[PDB]
């Protein structure tokens, strides 16, 4: 159907906008603390602590399969990255502080992305 195609064009466009959001968020992580999944070889207890791990590479795989239906889903995954880090690591650690900084800086990007998603539809 033509409707299914128009819907798919919208998903495709959302994916385009989310890809750019993703790149801007990841630039706020020049240390690359959040680039890849936490290694279960290097933190073998991790899954006892964190039930839903997340990282920028895993978000990117989902993105490129057009697996984000709306901005809310994409923000849920970004929030996991931050929130998982702030629970597993103590307040005095470079990791925790990096998550705080990513959260604060990412907020600005996300604020405008919500306006653009509403605006373009």
């Amino acid at each position: 159907s033509m409707e299914q195609v128009a819907m798919e064009l919208r998903l495709t466009e959302l994916t385009r906008l989310l890809r750019s959001v993703l790149d801007q968020l990841q630039d706020k992580d020049p240390a690359r603390i959040f680039a890849q999944p936490v290694s279960l070889k290097e933190v073998p207890d991790y899954l006892d602590h964190i039930k839903h791990p997340m990282d920028f590479a895993t978000m990117r795989k989902r993105l490129e399969a057009q697996g984000y239906k709306n901005l809310h889903e994409f923000e849920e995954d970004f929030d996991l990255i931050i929130d998982n880090c702030m629970k597993y690591n103590a307040r005095d650690t470079v990791f925790y502080r990096a998550a705080v900084r990513l959260r604060d800086q990412g907020g600005v990007v996300l604020r405008q992305a919500r306006r653009e998603v509403d605006s373009i539809g």
